[PDB]
């Protein structure tokens, strides 16, 4: 429904009673966090990926509600995500910010997200391990040491050096299996990500509500659809403190 907020009181008391369990936080007056979204939903070989802006508009209304001011790229190739993420990632205002959110919504293989020009004859994918490339400690300095949340709307394969660390990825299903949308369109696993956030992020860091998101796929199946959590390097709580 609407997100609901966390206390000014429960913000400083965790910030002070937890401070080195917790990723600490900027105070919202000079705070300029990002967040990206990249969707592509028609494509030159491949189905037309019904709903997506459904997610897309639910999505940026969740991410903006937290604090994020949401970049939205569409209808890329994968040389073009590669080009937004790239330009995403050098973004001065990272630097007074204190965490990102990744959003990637397209058709997928199993190790990859595909670009609008994919096929098998045509292959146009960019590899999953790119993003960590992109925004690893080296390569983005404005996120170090902040939480790099990625979030990944896309079947897995049903299409018929220094310091990585402070990642998180949350696949809307499991390897080889696909995901599954509503009558209207909305993927299950994004309005079921967005109703959690809306409910406890006042109340619960990052990997709890990722776990709840899960937990509902357990309760209320949808197929073979289980959302997974990738690749985690967080060292410390997520808390999102709304409204702070």
């Amino acid at each position: 429904n609407t997100l609901k907020l966390c206390s000014p009181e429960e913000f400083t008391r965790l910030c002070r009673e937890k401070t080195q369990e917790i990723y600490p936080i900027k105070e919202a007056n000079g705070r300029t966090r990002k967040a990206l979204i990249i969707c592509n939903t028609e494509f030159k070989h491949l189905s037309l990926r019904y709903g997506a802006n459904f997610d897309i508009i639910g999505m940026k209304g969740l991410l903006e509600d937290l604090g994020y001011d949401v970049v939205v790229k569409e209808e890329l190739t994968a040389e073009g995500m590669e080009s937004e993420m790239k330009d995403f990632a050098a973004l001065s205002e990272h630097q007074t910010s204190d965490s990102t959110f990744l959003v990637l919504m397209s058709h997928g293989t199993l190790h990859g997200i595909c670009g609008t020009m994919h096929s098998e004859k045509t292959p146009d994918v960019l590899q999953y391990d790119t993003i960590y490339q992109i925004f690893n400690n080296c390569h983005c300095p404005g996120l170090r040491d902040k939480p790099k949340v990625i979030i990944v709307q896309a079947a897995r394969g049903g299409n018929s050096s220094h310091v990585e660390k402070d990642f998180i990825a949350f696949y809307s299903t499991t390897p080889h299996h696909l995901s599954y949308r509503d009558k209207t369109g909305g993927s299950y696993f994004i309005t079921r990500l967005i109703s959690c956030f809306r409910k406890h992020a006042c109340s619960c860091h990052l990997f709890d509500i990722f776990l709840k998101v899960q937990q509902s796929f357990e309760k209320a199946s949808i197929h073979s659809q289980m959302p997974t959590i990738d690749r985690a390097t967080l060292t410390r709580y997520f808390y999102l403190f709304p409204g702070n």
